[PDB]
């Protein structure tokens, strides 16, 4: 009995079953405009708890399986964590538009359903793990392009954000127009040429915050190419050996 | 005429002399403008149907010389392609002009016998499929990054694309605008600073997205570097033996 | 004598707790607001008086423990040139401040407070070690960085010539054209906001520009290509060494 | 008689190292009366900035002769020793055309254009002091590999150019107009510059699948460009894997 249904759930079938349906909430989610239709927003949002339960069928197929070592793989974790926010988010959803812009934001839960077209799927899985392994390495690269930019953000504030409030009136404001000045987004016509009309030597200090910038950034790219030739060259050397 | 005409199609005269009437079909294609002269349309026209006819009788020749083994080779094929959708579109585009905006999108066939430069010139052939192998091994980086804009383009109309239509109210109109953040083409100024008029906290959902997109983009930079950097070190790695 | 001194300034809690009190002044650094009210201003003022006394106090015994040792490290000196830095300055933008004179000599002034504050990249480690490791680098690009600014002087003087006279507001100086063309350089606007218009008056403008972004593209991408073969060098002449055996 | 003591002792001025200290002062000197040079400036303070750089001309000139005696058809043999006469030739022609224009003031805009010869005169010191020619010669042998990419670039560039031309040229004429018109626009929208707010964009109010022709464009032309970069790295990996080579060999 239970082995026909543990047959059914770690199967090949299965996988793929899922695969497919987390496909098509994605499609009945990329169906969806301003427009819309009083009707379609009545649609839509009922195939959505059609899934919903679907989705809830599926992890409950698959911790009658693992049990309680369900817990211990983290996919199977998340599966779950994805479930459960769909579930308390689609009801919390129903609850608020029944009595504003809470009701949009609190809407995004639904992601989870979809997102996980990165994780239950390999060779994705495989590219998402392959790559998140690259931040460790520039953690300490990132680290001091933050601890840059603060220095460069209580700066801006101090010495603009008077006359220019729009863009370093608090340093929340400073840290914003600083990474776009770094993203190089309309640095000089949009933000410096102004700023050089009520003080003409301000230059001195966005062109400096460009180099220091960009050299932190060129570096960081850099250190990813060196460390993928680090460790090619590492079974290269061994194998010359002989 | 089978027997001396199997020898001077493959020669240096016939290749070059080919090679020569694709480049003066490209310069009278160049020739062309938005004045224009109707004069100036019916001589242009004209000296298409000239070469049209010329590259016809190029592939007549190709056919019967080759006999069946022309259409074992996958260059004589496009080449041939070439030379019928040339002359179905020539006809195609008059029926139209004779009985407005179709009329433009039918007429760019022509681009088919000035296409065909590429996979002529045997040098820049070369060059061509030595990019054509790069591709492959990008195939996974871009699924994932294409995946990854799916998410952030169903999440930008359901978030944005009620009150901003005009850059996220259908799914591609969202698509659209994640690329123009995404080439960082006035993602600030144009697009986020204006769009926290309305909301105040939208660059938690742009900034996010910059990251996301662009370490996803270095990385496949890098790819192409250490795909090329295996080319370099194999071919030193076999001669490191003696 | 002094041993239990020489005991906590140079160990591993002294050393932590600096860093402590460098990270606690940022954040009232970062308490600055565009309002900011008489109260609150005079308010983080004192609070930075505070710091600068215990930093004047950390250098004191700092120099104390290592009376010779001080001149001999150059991290040692940059803590001392910013406690001397941030001591001229606490007084010096006080002066200006009870002298009711131009605020924008005070705002500029009130800039020496940074050096506080930048000895993050110093004082706490790795941090150190990365800026270090970045700073090494600049040498092994020099004269890459030497072709870029002459290149940069030769375009700068033609571009004053040319565009410079409907053109002032742009590139009527040198140092406007220096300007421009490293707006150009940085590829924002280029095209709508300065070769186009520039177009309407001299169409051949283009012809200028075009070139100037390939020159000035080139010398670029290969200054990030040398930054990659010298850290390539280090990996590739010791890989040898190895294998030789 | 013997009678080549001169032509001994001259070599000994001219292949030393003040001379060459020297002449690359004077190209810098001559760079800082160059550089102020600004809007508009009197007569005066042109006449005076016109007659140090005349000055500055003839110093050159007297340069080249004494490389002309000492080095002969040596000199000719050598492109930088070469290139420095032409440079001469170039600041004494246009000394002369540019004046020329200047007392029959027929043409105030060609002026400017022929004036540009003061160029050559500082274009010298990146061929002039070393380590600038070794970075120049060194950047200048990249390109000859790059060559073949470029080549395919171009010609993606007139195929996306008479396309351009083609579709958006008589509802834009501005920008799509010509074919020249094309490439510049193609070029703008390749280096990324205001392609969608400012090109891409007003196209979808008139041909609302415009995108469909710039989108792959941007693709096409930044897997070209991102190509053409690693090549550059991939040539800079032919010289440390060879000289890595050869060691390994003994
Ligand atoms: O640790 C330094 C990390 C990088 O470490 P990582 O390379 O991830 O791991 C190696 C260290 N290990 C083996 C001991 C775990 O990363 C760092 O460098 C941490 C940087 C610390 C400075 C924090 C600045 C915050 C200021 C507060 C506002
Ligand atoms: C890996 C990277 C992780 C590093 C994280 C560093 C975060 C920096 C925190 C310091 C900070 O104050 O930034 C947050 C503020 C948000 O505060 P707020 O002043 O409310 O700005 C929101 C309104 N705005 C954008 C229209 C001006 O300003 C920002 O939005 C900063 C975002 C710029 C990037
Ligand atoms: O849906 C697919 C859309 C076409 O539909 P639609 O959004 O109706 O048409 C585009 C015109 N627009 C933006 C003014 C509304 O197609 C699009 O317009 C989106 C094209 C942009 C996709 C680029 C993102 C792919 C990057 C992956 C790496
Ligand atoms: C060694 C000790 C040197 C003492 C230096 C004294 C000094 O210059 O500091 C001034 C503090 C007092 O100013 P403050 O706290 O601004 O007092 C308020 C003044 N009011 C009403 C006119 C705005
Ligand atoms: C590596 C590539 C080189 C990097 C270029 C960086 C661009 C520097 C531009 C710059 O700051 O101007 C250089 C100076 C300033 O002269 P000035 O005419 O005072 O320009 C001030 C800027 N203004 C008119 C827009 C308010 O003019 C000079 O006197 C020195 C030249
Ligand atoms: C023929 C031909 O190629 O045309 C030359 C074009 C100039 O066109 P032309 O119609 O002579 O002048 C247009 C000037 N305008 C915008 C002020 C009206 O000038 C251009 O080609 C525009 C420059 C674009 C360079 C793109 C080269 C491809 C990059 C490959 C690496
Ligand atoms: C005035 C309120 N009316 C809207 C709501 N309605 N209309 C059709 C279906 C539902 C609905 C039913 C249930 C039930 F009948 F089950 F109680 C639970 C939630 C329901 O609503 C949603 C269903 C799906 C989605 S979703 O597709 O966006 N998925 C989401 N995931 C996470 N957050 S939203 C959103 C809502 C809402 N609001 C009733
Ligand atoms: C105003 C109406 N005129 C269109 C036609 N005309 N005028 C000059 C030449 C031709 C023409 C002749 C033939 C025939 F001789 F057969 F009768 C076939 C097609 C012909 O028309 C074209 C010739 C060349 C091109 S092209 O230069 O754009 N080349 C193309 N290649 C692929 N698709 S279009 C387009 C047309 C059209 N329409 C009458
Ligand atoms: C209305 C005039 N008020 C300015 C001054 N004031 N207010 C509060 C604290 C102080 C102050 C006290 C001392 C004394 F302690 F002597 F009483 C010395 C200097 C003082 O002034 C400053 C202290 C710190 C900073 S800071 O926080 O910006 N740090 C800086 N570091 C370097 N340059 S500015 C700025 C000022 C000023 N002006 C009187
Ligand atoms: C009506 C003519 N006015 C210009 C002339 N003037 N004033 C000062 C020096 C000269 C001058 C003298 C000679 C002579 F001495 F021969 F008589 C030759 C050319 C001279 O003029 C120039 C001198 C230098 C430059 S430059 O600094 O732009 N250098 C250049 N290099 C290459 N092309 S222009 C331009 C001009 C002009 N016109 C008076």
């Amino acid at each position: 009995m239970y082995l026909r249904i543990t047959n059914i759930v770690e199967s090949s079938f299965f996988t793929k079953f899922i695969i497919y349906l987390i496909v098509l909430n994605m499609v009945t989610m990329m169906v969806e405009k301003e427009g819309q239709s009083q009707h379609m927003t009545e649609v839509l949002y009922w195939i959505n708890v059609v899934f919903i339960i679907l989705f809830t069928i599926e992890i409950i197929l698959r911790i009658y399986v693992h049990r309680i070592s369900f817990f211990k793989d983290p996919w199977s974790l998340f599966d779950f964590v994805v479930v459960i926010i769909s579930i308390v988010g689609m009801f919390l959803a129903d609850l608020i538009e029944t009595y504003p812009t809470l009701f949009r934001v609190i809407r995004l839960a639904r992601i989870g359903r979809i997102l996980r077209l990165v994780t239950a799927v390999p060779q994705m899985r495989k590219i998402v793990s392959a790559l998140i392994s690259v931040i460790p390495g520039m953690l300490s690269v990132i680290a001091l392009m933050t601890l840059f930019f603060y220095i460069f953000a209580i700066m801006a504030t101090q010495l603009f954000g008077e006359r220019f409030p729009e863009w370093f009136g608090t340093l929340g404001e400073s840290f914003y127009t600083l990474f776009q000045v770094m993203t190089l987004e309309s640095w000089s016509m949009g933000i410096v040429r102004p700023l050089m009309e009520v003080y003409p030597y301000a230059w001195v200090f966005f062109i400096p915050f460009i180099f220091v910038v960009t050299f932190v950034m060129i570096n960081l790219v850099v250190a990813i190419i060196v460390d993928a030739m680090a460790i090619l060259n590492q079974k290269e050397e061994q194998h010359i050996i002989d």
